[PDB]
This record gives C-alpha cells, structure tokens and sequence, in this order.
C-alpha cells in the first residue's frame, strides 16, 4: 500500500513537448529507456523514500580487481542511491583486502567470502552462481532491489532510484547505435545463449543490471543454469555471462532499459553529444 | 512467473531515433504516455496472452443512456481487447433493456442491477462506490485488470494489452494542450478534491481510467470516500467524480498514461495531425 504524495512544487510536463528529441526514450514494449531529461527525480525519491526503500549492490573483487575497490566504493558513496537505504556486498577472496570506506547514515556494508577461479572468464561467468546463491541466503531478507555491477568502474555523476523496477537492463556503451546484426550475441546454434541473426532488441552489457530480488534470482539463476548445460556440451558462450545475460534479456524483456550515461568508457568512446551526463564509467 | 517469449520477427528499435518528435511519451515519474508509434503491439499480445490475462471492463447505463449500449458493445467486440479474455459487466436500473449483442469467443457479459440516481450528477459520481462494492463481490476473482469508461462513446480503433498497468489514466481531450492553470480541478480548499494552482501533472478525464482490480478498488473507495466528506461538509466537485479522479491521480501517479487518441470527441475537436488514431470517442 502506497501513502499519498505530498504537495510539490515543480514544472508542468508538456505533453506536445518530447522530452528529448535525440533519443528513443521507451522501448517497443513500453519500458522506459532512462537518459537525462526523462525523469524529474524528486518525484521520484518521494516515491520510493515513501516505500523506504533499500537497495542491494553486489560487486566481486577478486585476486587483483580488490585494487577498484577503495575508489568504486568512494564514488558510489558520492553518487549511488544517496538519501536511501544501501547495502552494499562485496564479493572477495580476501576479505582482508576490503578497504575501510567511511559510509554515510542508512548504508552498510557485507564482505561475502567466495571462492576464486582460476580464468577470467569463469570468475565473471560464476557471478550468476554466487548471486543466485545469495538471494536465499540474505537479499530476500535484507533488500527491495538489487544492482549488479562490474567492480573496475567509478561513479562520476548521479545513479539513483529512476533505475529501479522489477528487471532491468543497460545499453552496452559500443553497441548502442549498431544494427542487430553488429551485435555481439553468441551466433553458435550449440550453446544455449544463441541467437539468431534476425533476432535482438538490444545488446545490453554485463557490467550493469538488476531489479527486484525476485525477478534477479531468477534472471541469474538461469544464466546460470544456462551455463552449466553448455558446460556439459563443450560450449563457452563468447562474451560468458553477458552472451546469456543477452539472452535472458531477449525472451523476458526488461520493464526499464538504462541508456549508456549508466554504463560508458570515455577512453575508448569520447563524449558524444548524446550524453548529458556520463554517470558510471570505466576505469582506463 | 513468466514463460519465456518465443522467436519473433520484427524492426529493431532504433536507439537514436525518437519515436515520436510531436509528443511526450513518457512521464517525469517514468509511466510510457501511449500514443501510436509507441508501441509493438505483437510483442505485448504475446506478453499478455502468456499470461492468459483476462480484462473487465465495467460501464454504467442507467436510465436514457441505455440507447447507447448496443453501439458501445458492438464497436467493443470489433476493437476492444480483441483475442484476450473479456467480461463486460454492465450495470443498469433496467436489465431487460440491455441488447443481444453477438460475442466472440472467450468474452461474456454480465448485467449488474443498480439503483437510478435522480440527478445525472449523482449518477456519475455513484459509479465510484458501486465499482469499489463490485471489486469484493466479483472482479478479484474473476478478472486482472478493469477498464472503466463511459458509455456514450464508441470504439473506432483498437483499444488493446498497451493499456494494461497496475494504474491508468488518460489525458482528457479538451486540456492536452493546456496550462495546468487552465485545468478545471476543483478550486475550492473546502472540498477534498481541491488542487492549487501551482499543482497538477494532467488533466485526466473521468470517462476512462483503469488498472489492476486492487490499484482499482483503492482508487474507486477513495473517490467514494472523499465525495461522502464533501457531501457531509454540503460541497460537490465541481467535475464530480472526475474532479475526485484527478486528485486521486496527482497524488497516487499512474503508471501509464493513455493519451487523447483513447478519448476523444471529433464534432468539438475535429482530427488534429497528432492523433494517428481515434479509437475511442464521443457519439455526437
Ligand atoms: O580476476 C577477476 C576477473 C573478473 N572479476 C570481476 O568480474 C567482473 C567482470 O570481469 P571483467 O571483464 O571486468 O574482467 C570484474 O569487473 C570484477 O568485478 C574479478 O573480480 N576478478
Ligand atoms: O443518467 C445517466 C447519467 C450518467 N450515466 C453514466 O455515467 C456516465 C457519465 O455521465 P455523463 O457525463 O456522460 O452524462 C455516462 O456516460 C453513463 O455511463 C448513466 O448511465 N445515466
Ligand atoms: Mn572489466
Ligand atoms: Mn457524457
């Protein structure tokens, strides 16, 4: 049950007046694409401090990626949710290593002890296990929603409540104006994340999803499920979890889509016009 | 839980091509505003029909607006909804007047008696507490969602799963184009309905508002409940149950808006270039 908003003072939307003119800023399916100048954000921060909202944000920081996490974890306390309630969970195998970030009132954080493969990729890939695992073990009990985050990134600008929904998605920072056919979906038939040529939405990247405990357990729980039977046939899907992340995403589709202000790379990429703000963002 | 979509065909959303440059289509509170060319409707039939989703859709006919039943029905079977589950339940103070009307498959009627109000007023606004009595009496068990409109119009296009949301309203045809200043909310602080000035996102008409039974029920009893204070306190709205809608809608936001193309009136407002689509509209 939702209590009523209070009385607020702010411009009126103009329904012949587009909110952006550049950009598609709903999906065929009627989820909104978030770039700024789609949301007014204290209406916003109303609703959800109404819900008391918390929000989860898991990362994994193992063997040297612990070296991102002192400035991931500054920068999120600059940028990340402020005014709400955060927990955050780091994954590591070495809890020793986590460093002591000072936090702001209402955000806490979990050091999640896992363990560490060997290969890059198996290392990426097995966030879908571990997440899965997790969301039984403490995120049903503690969180509303959960985002999901690569850890060698900063937060420059703000990332707040207007990503919340049950599901989401984020537009891959190279992909976003590429033709479907460009886009980097595991095209082998054998391996369980295929998808076909004429087929795709979007390429959503790894690095950045979420929504609702229910609905990540279930999106992580058959990425990884999804793994393990190409495992047993021999198959390793291109681009690992994002390839089944890819295809997870096409069958159920995303109720919001983040645009590439949530997930950018200013070395490789620039600054286009595009971009208002660029708001979590690679570290080169 | 959702079934995944099969494979299907269709355009790849373009991400740095608006989908409308005349309109907005999306809230500050991030709610899609429908409009044609906002959505895909084979993506959303397919969502919802996954769902076997069923749709009621409540209208009142109480004394001379019996006549209007047969074109309101008739235009309902040919755009309303069209291959998803349907229940019209038609409230009137005389059954024995409400027309044979020839159904598909998979859509029912039932005739709901009610008390005749003697002023058209008190017609109107009664609707409110005779939806919010029916939501226990039949539509949680027996429907997801309810559409509630008035019955003086007729479907001329498709009126469709797009709609569909925890909580709907649309733009009234007579103020897409205005100044919230120029809204006719009730302006009187005596009565509850009352919206400053300053205050208000739409103008939102009462001839047609929806959503899930529960989001209904909430709405419809709130309505009630502030049009019993106003009676005790001896002030009527002056839009009656619209001016209670719109309060309601100020301080509980949609989650989608539908836009003047649901609801429109071509003899005083003919067919601007905007509207792609006239599907529901006034019968002259
Ligand atoms: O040795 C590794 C490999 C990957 N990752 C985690 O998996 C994410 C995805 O891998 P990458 O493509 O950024 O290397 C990293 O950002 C980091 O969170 C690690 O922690 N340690
Ligand atoms: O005598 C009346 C007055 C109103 N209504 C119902 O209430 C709606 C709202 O009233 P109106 O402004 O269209 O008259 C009508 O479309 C119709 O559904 C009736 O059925 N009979
Ligand atoms: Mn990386
Ligand atoms: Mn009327």
């Amino acid at each position: 049950f939702m209590v009523s908003l209070p009385r607020m003072v702010y411009p009126q939307p103009k329904v012949l007046t587009p909110c952006r003119k550049d950009v598609l800023v709903v999906t065929p399916w009627l989820a909104p694409i978030v770039w700024e100048g789609t949301f007014n954000i204290d209406i916003l921060n109303e609703q959800f401090r109404l819900q008391n909202t918390t929000i989860g944000l898991t990362v994994f920081a193992i063997k040297k990626y612990v070296a991102f996490l002192k400035l991931f974890l500054e920068t999120a306390e600059k940028h990340f949710m402020v005014g709400h309630r955060v927990h955050y969970y780091v994954f590591t195998d070495q809890p020793a290593a986590v460093p002591r970030v000072t936090l702001g009132t209402g955000r806490q954080l979990s050091v999640l002890e896992v363990r560490a493969y060997k290969r890059w990729q198996d290392v990426s890939m097995r966030r879908m296990e571990m997440i899965s695992d997790f969301c039984e073990r403490r995120f049903l009990s503690e969180v509303d929603y959960l985002v999901c985050v690569d850890v060698d990134m900063e937060f420059r600008d703000h990332v707040g409540v207007e990503i919340l929904t049950p599901l989401f998605g984020t537009l891959h920072p190279g992909f976003y104006g590429s033709s479907r056919e460009a886009f980097t979906y595991e095209r082998r038939p054998q391996s369980q994340a295929y998808i076909p040529k004429d087929e795709g939405d979007f390429y959503y990247g790894g690095a950045f999803f979420g929504g609702s405990v229910q609905e990540v357990q279930r999106l992580t729980r058959a990425c990884h499920q999804a793994m393990m039977v190409d495992q047993a046939n021999g198959i390793e899907a291109v681009w690992h979890d994002e390839s089944h992340l890819n295809k997870y995403l096409l069958r159920h589709k995303p109720t919001k889509v983040l645009s590439p202000e949530y997930l950018w790379d200013q070395q490789l990429l620039g600054w286009p016009a595009v971009l208002r703000k660029l708001r979590f963002t690679a570290v080169p």
